[PDB]
């Protein structure tokens, strides 16, 4: 029973840490988990977007088995059943105090959230004893903190209303009042304005509750330190959802100019500082040697994701997906293949593993560690030994997902079905919409340059058979292209 901390960054690409040898960014605090722990070269989220990757981590279920597991608005209902087995529920029944701090994006309420009372079901009802959260994303209304289902700084004399349907009569928008903007929108992100930054969706009221983006990193770090100190004498499971480098990239003043890459780079150094502050505080509390730390990212990277923040102009030679094709929103490997480090000081011996592992496996793997009785019916597989770096093999195969489109990794091979859709979305990311069943040897062709399906017809038919069996009932040959907000 060590403490367990799952740290998720938000769109942090395979090439957005220096752990794998990048010359174009420096993430020393994050790299210390990688070098001093298990550094996974073949670590995966299930999905190339937030809500589905986070759903798979929390439930141990493939998210494409839930029709609601896609990018959620801030007023979306909770997509996990109140009765369903979850990572925090398991840890709690095995003697842990549970906390979720930072990004949520799994939904809250039952479709008519009153932001002025306790919002249920939420984190509390899926097994987090403590929560202090962003409902959806830092670019989505409501721009407030939700602590155990209550909006921080709410006020009956300035009540909060949210709509993703239309503006509140009388309320300024990015379009009505462009003079109020300190950051320009590039596409979407042109509804309500908060702290000079235009957002997705419309918000009225709660002047007191409205967050300040530049102090968000510090506010969650302080909630994390409060949680650790409150529970230092107990076994705790903390889910720490960093907002960086998700748009808007408005990091604290002290991080501005730390990089050559504008707000995007500066937000990554902000996240690295949060990780450094966590490690420092664990050392201070004397907990480092009894705390298992898992660091990862919900999905692959993106430069321009809706704001004129200089990300494409100032990227220079920086390859955020570190040589992988695509990125956020892509069915190519850069969508799901993310940094993944597992660290336990004095227990795990430093290792670089090529084991095919997925965030979805943490529920069954941690379950094995703490002696859980798992229900039947989870996708989550027990690979505890691979996660501890004791064994260098885990999965033979993994399904990957990009906004409802599915593909297949099996050993050194990726099979992508063909899908009708755009080559790129407005971000410039390649979506992985190909015209034929394609096959990539990712041992030799890391960057998925070449569809070699033609010279491997036997292997292709087999990978198609296995993919159809695992996805039947969920796989859709035609998937609606969801517009960026
Ligand atoms: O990391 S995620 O939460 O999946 O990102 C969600 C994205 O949704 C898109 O509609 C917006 O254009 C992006 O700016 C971003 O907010
Ligand atoms: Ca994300």
């Amino acid at each position: 029973k060590p403490n367990v901390i799952v740290i998720l960054a938000d769109d942090l690409g395979f090439g957005d840490v220096s752990a794998y040898g990048s010359t174009t960014i420096h993430t020393p605090n994050i790299d210390s988990l990688a070098r001093g722990g298990v550094c996974f070269t073949n670590g995966y989220a299930t999905s190339a977007t937030s809500t589905p990757s986070r759903y798979a981590l929390m439930t141990g279920m493939y998210p494409w088995k839930n029709k609601d597991a896609k990018i959620l608005p801030g007023d979306a209902p909770l997509i996990i059943n109140e009765s369903q087995y979850t990572l925090p529920k398991m840890m709690r029944e095995c003697g842990y105090v549970t906390g979720a701090i930072g990004k949520w994006h799994l939904g809250m309420g039952n479709g008519n959230v009153n932001w002025n009372e306790t919002v249920k079901p939420g984190a509390k009802e899926i097994g987090f004893d403590y929560s202090c959260l962003i409902a959806a994303t830092n670019d989505r209304v409501p721009t407030v903190y939700v602590e155990n289902g209550d909006v921080v700084g709410r006020d009956p004399s300035d009540p909060i209303e949210v709509s993703y349907e239309q503006n509140f009569e009388g309320e300024p928008t990015a379009i009505s009042n462009p003079e109020m903007l300190k950051m320009q929108w590039a596409h979407g992100h042109n509804n309500s304005i908060v702290n000079g930054i235009p957002r997705i969706g419309y918000m009225k009221g709660g002047k007191k509750a409205r967050w300040k983006d530049e102090d968000m990193a510090d506010y969650f770090v302080d909630k994390v330190k409060n949680f650790i100190t409150e529970h230092r004498d107990s076994s705790f499971f903390l889910y720490y959802g960093l907002h960086e480098p998700h748009v808007p990239r408005a990091p604290h003043q002290r991080f501005v100019g730390k990089t050559t890459m504008g707000p995007r780079g500066d937000a990554i150094v902000e996240a690295d500082w949060c990780v450094g502050e966590l490690l420092t505080y664990l050392k201070k509390e004397g907990l480092l040697e009894k705390t298992l730390i898992i660091f990862s990212s919900d999905n692959g990277p993106v430069l321009n994701d809706g704001y004129k923040d200089g990300a494409p102009e100032l990227a220079g030679k920086h390859a955020p997906a570190g040589g992988l094709r695509g990125g956020k929103y892509s069915l190519f490997d850069g969508g799901t293949h993310i940094p993944l480090f597992v660290y336990w000081k004095g227990k795990i011996q430093p290792v670089k593993s090529d084991a095919l592992v997925c965030q979805m496996d943490l529920l069954a793997s941690l379950g094995s560690m703490v002696g859980a009785t798992l229900p039947d019916g989870l996708d989550s597989r027990n690979y505890l030994n691979a996660f501890m770096g004791t064994e260098l093999k885990a999965r033979e195969n993994l399904i990957i997902e990009a906004q409802g489109r599915l593909g297949y990794r099996s050993g050194d091979w990726i099979m992508m079905p063909p899908y009708k859709g755009s080559q790129r979305n407005l971000t410039g990311n390649e979506l992985g919409n190909l015209d034929e069943f394609s096959l990539f040897d990712v041992k030799s062709d890391k960057g998925q340059k070449s569809n070699v399906a033609g010279r491997h017809p036997e292997l292709l038919e087999r990978l198609k058979q296995e993919f159809f069996v695992q996805t039947d009932g969920f796989y859709r040959s035609e998937v609606e292209e969801e517009p960026l907000k």
